[PDB]
Order: structure tokens, then sequence, then C-alpha cells
């Protein structure tokens, strides 16, 4: 009936401080996609399980350090609505596993093709009330990814 | 006050979807403020060469892999106005550029002032909006979008 997609919000506690003063709370990964839009890592499933496809896609897009974990059904968060069903997952990593994913991503299959690069989501809001999170949210996103990010940030009290 | 930034680029024979030629890998950064921009930053009076200062900040922002090249006066391209943003474009090999991408993840600024690097998609998808025209509707810092555009016309794209 539908064409199934799976995306994953990968995040890690980050005790780091911007400019020595501003607290990042989490490292949260999103990808700049080949179409110029921010989105979550993942894609379409085809693949013995929905978690199989998602993890395969994560490997193709993030590289082999994505085999150091495995997004399982336990990690499964939401399903949003062409005839595409968007299955949203969230996976808590150590900042270690996440840094390693940032390094390995510059040499995944999709580097420079489908994936134009990774970014962290600024959770802070800067001085003038625009810089940081609010400005970040005014870029362009693939369908729902802004809503899945907002949905997920409040599932963490943020 | 003066700032220096650098468009670093290299030929990629990659064919997106097997059909769309990526012509050049062109490197921009997502800054801590949620805006796209070019590697670089403010130049000082302990740098007494605009070029010395720019290379220093690409060491800070991209890591030691940026030591495999130097951006020079001969690469200068524009200035815009108080701060004065000086802009340079530097041709690298893909392997050099690639080294900078994998270096950037271990640079000082990674995870703080630099949220991550992104390439510029130089193509337009068939719908006529995906790719370069949508990328250009993202938020940019300072003169960075016009510097991106001048650089793309002066390279004939
Ligand atoms: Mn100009």
């Amino acid at each position: 009936g539908w064409r199934h997609a799976c995306h994953a919000l990968l995040y890690a506690p980050d005790p780091g401080m911007l400019f020595g003063r501003i607290p990042l709370r989490y490292a949260i990964l999103m990808q700049m996609r080949f179409d110029g839009r921010l989105g979550f890592p993942g894609g379409f499933v085809d693949d013995r399980s929905l978690e199989d496809g998602l993890n395969r896609e994560l490997r193709e897009e993030l590289g082999e350090a994505a085999a150091a974990f495995r997004v399982e059904r336990t990690d499964y968060r939401s399903s949003h609505v062409p005839r595409v069903v968007a299955h949203f997952y969230a996976k808590r990593l150590t900042l270690e596993e996440l840094l390693a994913v940032e390094a390995g991503a510059t040499r995944a299959k999709d580097h420079g093709l489908e994936v134009l690069g990774l970014v962290r989501v600024p959770l802070y809001t800067l001085r003038d009330g625009v810089g940081g999170l609010p400005t970040f949210l005014e870029n362009s996103f693939i369908g729902s990814a802004r809503e899945q990010l907002l949905e997920a940030l409040q599932d963490l009290g943020l």
C-alpha cells in the first residue's frame, strides 16, 4: 500500500559549553540532503525488516561506525504521513559513538552525493533571540522533519 | 575591523543518481548561529597579513589537513563592507579537499563554533527547485550568499 521510509534522531549528551558560557545539552545529528534540505538520516526501506532498512541506510549515509550500534524496534518513535509513510526513530548514543559517526561520515557511500554533510542542531538560543535554534529552524527541511525534531525535543523536556 | 573567508573547491567526477554531474565539491560550514557561511573569521594585529590570518583560522576550523595548502593574495576575489569581509577562492585537488572534510571533525571548532561542513549542490533537480535554488533559500551569515553567487558565476556555473 505505502512506500515506507525510516529516519533516526541520533543524539548524545554533550557537557560542552559554547564560548565557555553557553550549554549545549545534546549532540543531535541531521544531514544536509542532496536537494539542499535538512533532514534526518535514513531513507526508504525495501530489506527484511523496517529496522533492517533503517540501519542499512544509516550505514550507507554515515559509514561503518554506524554498525557500532543498531536502531531497534525498541527505539521506535513515531509514524507520520506522496504515499510515503515516515517512521521516526530516536537512538541515544554516547558522545563517543556520535563523534565517531561524524568522522566516518566523510567516507560513507553517500558522501558528496545523497548526503552533502552532517550538522548538529543548535539547542541553545543566542543573545539576540534569533541566533542558534530559531535561525536553524528557518532553513528548509524535507517533509515533517522540522515537526519530528520539535516533537522529539519536547520528549526530552527541551 | 577585517574578516577573511575562503571558498575551497575541487572537481568531483561524481554523477548524482548516475546522471547529474557534481562539478565541484564546494565547502561551506553551518555556524553555531544556525547560518551557512564560509570557513574563516576575524583577522587581527597578531596576524599582519590578511592571508596569514585566514590560513590560521582554517587550521582552527578545519584542522591540520588545511596545512597541506596555503591560500594566497593571488586567490583574493572580493571585499564587502564597521567590518570588511575579504573573500578568497582556492582550488584544491579532491583528495586535499577530502582530507579537510575528514579533518574538520577533529578541529578545535567542531561541535562548537562549527556545527558541521556541507557541500554546495551545484545542480538543479528536474522539478526546478531542488538542489542549488533551495540551498540558497537557507539562512546565510553576512555577505556569504552573494560571495557564493559571485564565485559560481566567475567559475562559469
Ligand atoms: Mn559583491
